[PDB]
């Protein structure tokens, strides 16, 4: 029983050999991505990932459903294994990813920190799998920083806030543009770029003193700013 092998980590080479001859295995387990056990979910992944190396039309669908799998996920291995997989796309499927991660930011709901922890571990993964295709990444979004439509702002924030201790020295370079944010005359642009400042001022012991200093000085209108100065202002200084 394919099922409750997967469950148990057993014969998955089988499995494997199986699913890789039988396309009605390969269609199983990729329903088996949606059971509510993680080990399933898990085992099911790296089969279909090690498929996939030999059959290209596998990428594009299970990219998709790793977006909503890293919504999903509350076991730290099956974060790991999609975080992995997204590090494959990234050496085997550049452009793919490319083309999908602004998706996920732009659709997607980033914002509790199940869902921000999650996320993070696969551009860290993307980011140590092709850094080449890392930057590329952030410069799209740092794109989105000029935009003119609200929600392409927050999209390119939220992506900020999920930026690592890798993917660090790529956004770096931007900083003014995102500082840029907090001329915004929008509030809630402004307040989310003090809390994706506040994010990145974590991952750098520099750049969280020009922070500190500068959320100090900041005096504004909106409560809602105000607020989220003075919290993050209170985050900064512990460390």
């Amino acid at each position: 029983d394919i099922r409750e092998a997967l469950a148990n980590g057993e014969h998955l080479e089988k499995i494997l050999i199986m699913a890789k001859y039988d396309e009605s295995v390969l269609k199983k387990l990729i329903e088996l991505l949606d059971d509510d056990l993680w080990t399933v979910v898990k085992n099911a992944i790296s089969i279909i990932m090690v498929i996939a190396k030999t059959r290209e039309d596998l990428y594009e669908p299970m990219l998709k459903k790793l977006f909503s799998l890293l919504k999903k996920s509350e076991a730290i291995p099956l974060t790991q294994e999609i975080a992995k997989a997204f590090g494959q796309m990234a050496k085997e499927k550049p452009e793919l990813v490319k083309s999908m991660i602004p998706v996920l930011f732009a659709n997607y709901r980033i914002g509790d920190e199940k869902t921000k922890i999650n996320v993070s571990y696969a551009l860290e993964e993307i980011a140590k799998a092709n850094p080449m295709l890392m930057a590329s990444i952030v410069r799209d979004f740092m794109s989105m920083l000029s935009s003119k439509n609200r929600e392409d702002k927050l999209t390119a924030l939220n992506f900020i806030e999920a930026m690592g201790e890798n993917s660090f020295k790529y956004v770096n370079p931007f900083l003014p543009r995102i500082i840029n944010l907090l001329h915004d005359g929008d509030e809630i642009v402004r307040a989310s770029a003090v809390e994706a400042l506040v994010h990145l001022a974590t991952l750098n012991d520099k750049l969280r003193k020009v922070v500190i200093k500068r959320l100090e000085e900041l005096n504004d209108t909106s409560s809602l700013v105000n607020k989220t100065v003075k919290e993050g202002i209170s985050r900064l200084l512990l460390l």
